[PDB]
């Protein structure tokens, strides 16, 4: 059937180590679920970054992006996460998509008891129930219990 | 007939802060005739006692993105405030007017067009952009940009 | 009561509005202890900025005030706090200067459950009683009850 | 004789794909050259972290192991560094360790033209040829024209 379309945002693209060795193994679980994955470094390995108005074109083609998949799972990894992934994040939720968070970083950072973030990265998630949309592990993504795979089967 | 401008900060989380910085971005934008809402005062009354205070500001703050005309987010810092780029990125998604202020004087980037990370300037057009960008206080009631020019038609 | 000499280590020189309205509270409440207060901002405000290595002397210059103060008083603000006042709060751990934090920050921001913040800001601290070295409003500077105001008894 | 002792400082085990994927390679790296590597989440494995004191004692023990080796190895990828990992580098420049920087993330973040990051993470190192000892990639680690080959080989 027509697989659902994920937007992969993270900040590991930024680091060569990173982009090589961190993102495949994500790819590669959501993958494992029938997901067709949009991961924008690898979208826009061709720009033609010889021109001024390359950046610009990067924020166009990843906004339309985002307007376009059916959800987006946000790698927020780090204090505080990427405000790339963070802007990305707040498009999705604005636009109704199906919102999936990550997060493998032991570190608890927030000013309220009930989430470990900044609360506004959970504004697209339900009251009740957010954690099953929170991952903190890569072998976690492919659990039948968590809310990547119900949301996949209707 | 006064435009809503949401004034979005991270000056809420000090209370050095919320007391010293955040009045004169609130006059300066005032005194332009702007209604400003400021997501630290208009949640001042919400119940912090309770253990969904949280979820209730989180959907109150996405309320007032959905009913402001404009964003004006505070973007100082290495990285800007998660929770200011979330609200900025509703506004993006939902066509509201964008202005961005930031009068840190450090280059944090991805580019060599933008000051900051690119995904920011989505919301804004590719040539003059820089009018929508202010980088001190007193050049919010400044004619020559875009805050004046929008009230203005 | 002695005036020794605090290094005020903060990033609030590099917002003109935060280096107007935030720092000086500092300072005068630090002055108010009879304090001799070494603000790196100020104190290379007669630098040469004109020429490339300006950077190298600045540089330069606060790691001898970290040598030659008596003690830090480090403005951990943000998530993450300032590296360059991580840097600075390093240096005077292993030269055994007095050291005192600051934090008004409402947001928790940490590995650990013992310490507000990285563990490794406290390492030049005691186990038990750290917290009369950490400071969270500008008014608790002057209390005689915190080890700032002890240390200079001392 | 005694290898030479490389402290690895980085922010990769709070991230458990980071610490399983990221630290191995550059552990290697290290080790090619016939060094001891220190890396601290691998050191302090065995501590009873159900103790509510296992923040201070790891805390000390990172500071001792600091004190004790010859070099530090700082990654400092991130927007922006890690804290602990700049409060270790600050400990190691005022101990007259040998400094060596690692930033595979191509992102520029710094308030001078000098220098890619904030001025005070370079100032242990020489105003001039200060790119010798700053790393860009796992596989520049190993050459024979950067600063901690010569520094191993006298
Ligand atoms: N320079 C950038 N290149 C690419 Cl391919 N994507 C970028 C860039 N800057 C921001 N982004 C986008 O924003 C996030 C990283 O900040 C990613 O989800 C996505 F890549
Ligand atoms: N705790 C918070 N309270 C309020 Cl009223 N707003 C918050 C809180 N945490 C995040 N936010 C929202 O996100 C931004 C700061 O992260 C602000 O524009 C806005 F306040
Ligand atoms: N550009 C800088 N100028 C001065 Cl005077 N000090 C600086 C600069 N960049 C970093 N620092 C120093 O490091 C910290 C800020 O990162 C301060 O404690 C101290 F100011
Ligand atoms: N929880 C921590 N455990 C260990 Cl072993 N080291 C830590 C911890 N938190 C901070 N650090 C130290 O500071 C840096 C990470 O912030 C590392 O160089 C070193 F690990
Ligand atoms: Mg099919
Ligand atoms: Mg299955």
């Amino acid at each position: 059937m027509k697989r659902k379309i994920i937007y992969l945002a993270s900040p590991y693209g930024f680091s060569q180590q990173q982009k090589t060795l961190l993102l495949p193994p994500i790819v590669r679980a959501l993958e494992a679920l029938g997901i067709e994955v949009w991961e924008p470094f690898a979208r826009n390995n061709q720009i033609d970054f010889s021109q001024a108005d390359w950046a610009y074109r990067v924020a166009q083609a990843d906004l339309q992006d985002v307007k376009n998949c059916d959800g987006i799972f946000a790698v927020v990894n780090g204090t505080p996460p990427d405000e790339g992934v963070m802007v990305q994040l707040g498009m999705a939720i604005a636009l109704n998509k199906a919102i999936f968070l990550f997060r493998d970083d032991f570190r608890r950072c927030s000013d309220n008891e009930r989430y470990p973030l900044n609360l506004m990265l959970f504004a697209g998630l339900p009251e009740i129930g957010w954690e099953n949309y929170y991952y903190t592990s890569v072998d976690e993504i492919q659990s039948h219990d968590k809310a990547l795979y119900k949301w996949l089967t209707g």
